[PDB]
């Protein structure tokens, strides 16, 4: 097997409508966000504007192939791939998606899709021009498949711009399972909190 | 019958072009607007930026599959089943569509669709800044689909997903049904007024 | 027949990029437009932002079938049809169209397609803030196809203009005119048709808005 | 032979991706601006916001038909077609499409393509609300095809808008062959000088 | 053969999702930026609009052809090509592409893709308003390919030659410069060329 033969057999077999649930277990989404800038804040009225690396961790076994002889890499365009429905509940401003959209796949069906996304939210400023900071709480969950389809987990400023005006105070992740009037089932999300302040004018 | 085998026959069967009146009765579409921010309010241009989920209900039997040992409920690309052509007719921008774009299809056929949108509207601001607040009505209803074909119809706490970071809080909520003939056509065709009574925190 | 069967038979015969000359004679294209708002109005740099219905109606033979026992109309997206190609001459932005982009098909052959369109225009703009108001001109008519092969004509409306203009804008409707024009360019030796609109409106008193 | 019949062999054997070269000749493509509108002007950054059509015209054999009979032109979309790769190399912004995108097309193989277009260019401002006015210099051509393969050349106040803030007061063009460090061959330009000034 | 040959058969066969890798070697890509224009720089915010040419330069094997009796080079829709996934780490905007998007293809294989592109960077502003300029580094690599499937390197060939003699600013130098990167996401080395803009407003 070649990279040609690989990427061939996925884009003839696809099904990227197809959620990859085992037995009717939950495809088991991982969730974790890389900010690289935090661009354009608003104390009056509770928006920023955030850059960041939306790392997606899933399992899809229809993907996978032996690969004694073989890569066991190969990177393929999300249009061919099932993708988790996710989105940011608290956004104001559909993804600016700055990358290509590309996923790595392992042999084992193993899929890893980390663009850079920039988008604005709705959320508390307040105190960003303090020493403790403002803290921003941005939440993420499947739009559309409730708990026993879809579940999310969580997973230092390293990528963080030092060009920024702010800075990156403290990161923390927190997962939820919530049940909407609309619906009998229960979804749930992860919840990023974002702890960061103005810099000095002197910093 | 797996998911992949529901799915595969819905794409292969689509008719995404097709109204699915059971005939001589129109389609029952329920719409309900899920309020979530207030975003941009000018009270001298008279115009306002919204952020709602946009709940909409409908029935289509040309999905329905036996679930005996299936399962009951799939998430499906709207770009593969019949849609509601449903506008705000006092829009004045076109919908920023902020969610993907699935709808929730139930083994009987009944269909979910509740994209959030971001939108912005023409309509009354004044007294956003007093206490009684302003109130924006907005309409939607469909296009080119008349009363024999579609039927709109309104489906809580009016501020249970209403952000608590909008500059804005909610007063109230109300909906009502119309039936209006244009002059241009000679049938009626059905809207739903969604009334936002709103004001500055 | 049912609708499943009519728009099935439309999608795979229809030939969008056809235009539908019946024995060499032009499609005859009446354009109306329905002013809904003006948003946007800038009296030093002549421009505005109107959002308006554009009322399009033509006949197309070939969409036709036998409405016996059947449905006499079906909604139809605009990509399975041929359409005109429309264009406002003094437009300054290309046009947001804010709604589905679907044309009403009658059993005969008739054709509606009436969008809602943000637009923004290059026009007189001087006066609106007096009682006379401003006088904005706005041009409509085939880009590529010559008279005999595109004929636009006016359709007036017996009823009140301002009936579907929005009460809370800042701007009200004095009067709306059209009229219609055959014109020769420089680059070309046939003439081109248009639908020239005639849009009188004033700012209302400062009072209310 | 009717409209039905050429359009659909022109779409059937559509090659869009494959230039029109005769013999190893040149494809020789007219390039010429129809002003207008100017609309917003900056003489600190040298920027400006221009509406022109762009009348371009070339030759394409291989859509030939015998019109003896029949009619001797159509309006074909231009995803049907191949189109040369025009570029303004000193836009700062992608092209702004106002119109259908619709080429006319001859019996004999002749196509026009003229788009209205919205743009934004920088170029020399200075002097814009003087008597003399701005001369502001645009410059087209084929973005990846060499004078061998295309050759570029011109063929305006007639369809100026009496609204504009401002006026036309000359329009002149010239024709440039010009070199790359990054390529050995040469390649060809239009530069379409636009000289205006702001209006009392 | 003629171009209508040589076009239909690249079309037919060409595999845009797969990397052309030679033997486990990596495909060597090279860019390059030609500076054409600086538009809006704000010290404040340390953001910089730019526009250049992205002179991108790669070897894939499979488009070659015998060009003894032929023309040796064509253009070519990128949609039909294998495109390396190059992406601007600090970039706030997804590139705005200026041009025709077509690649330059050779008889032997090489390939020439050059576009121009409008985009916003987060980078070092300060000091434009002085003598010495500010400099802002940009930075380019493959997204989603590592060092042992992708490399990039700079090109050994003025500093403004290409540049508007319109803009506010003028360029003082440009200097280029290659990296080797492990992120704490991934096990594997990821390469990038730092391209670094000496400029400063005019007098
Ligand atoms: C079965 C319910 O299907 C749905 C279709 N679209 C949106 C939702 N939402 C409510 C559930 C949680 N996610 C937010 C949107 C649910
Ligand atoms: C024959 C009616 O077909 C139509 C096609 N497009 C738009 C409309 N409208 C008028 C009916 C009410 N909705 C507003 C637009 C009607
Ligand atoms: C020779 C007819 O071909 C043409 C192709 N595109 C645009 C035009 N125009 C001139 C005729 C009138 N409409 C404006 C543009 C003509
Ligand atoms: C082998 C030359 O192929 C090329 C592919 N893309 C762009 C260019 N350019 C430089 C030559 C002149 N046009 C501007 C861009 C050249
Ligand atoms: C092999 C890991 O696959 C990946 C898929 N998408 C993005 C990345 N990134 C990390 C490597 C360096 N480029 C930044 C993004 C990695
Ligand atoms: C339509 O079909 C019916 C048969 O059901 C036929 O008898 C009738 O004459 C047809 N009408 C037209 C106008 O062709």
């Amino acid at each position: 097997l070649d990279r040609a033969d690989i990427l061939y057999n996925i884009r003839q077999t696809s099904r990227p409508d197809v959620i990859p649930t085992q037995r009717d277990r939950p495809v088991a989404v991982s969730v974790s966000l890389k900010f690289i800038n935090i661009l354009e804040v608003n104390e009056i009225t509770n928006e920023v504007d955030v850059v960041f690396w939306q790392q997606t961790t899933w399992s899809d076994r229809t993907l996978a192939w032996n690969s004694s002889h073989s890569p066991d890499q190969v990177s393929v365009p999300i249009s061919s791939l099932w993708v988790p429905d996710l989105a940011a509940y608290n956004a104001i401003s559909k993804p600016e998606v700055l990358t290509p959209q590309l996923a790595r796949v392992v042999s084992d069906g193993e899929v890893l899709y980390m663009p850079s996304i920039r988008q604005r939210f709705s959320c508390d400023v307040s105190g960003v021009d303090t020493e403790s900071g403002a803290t921003c709480r941005i939440k993420i969950g499947s739009w559309t498949h409730h708990s026993r389809e879809i579940s999310v987990d969580p997973t230092d400023s390293e990528y963080f711009s030092q060009y920024s005006r702010f800075e990156i105070l403290d990161v923390t992740q927190k997962k939820n399972s919530v049940t909407y009037s609309c619906c009998p089932e229960a979804y749930e999300d992860v919840e990023v909190s974002l702890n960061f302040r103005k810099k000095g004018r002197s910093e």
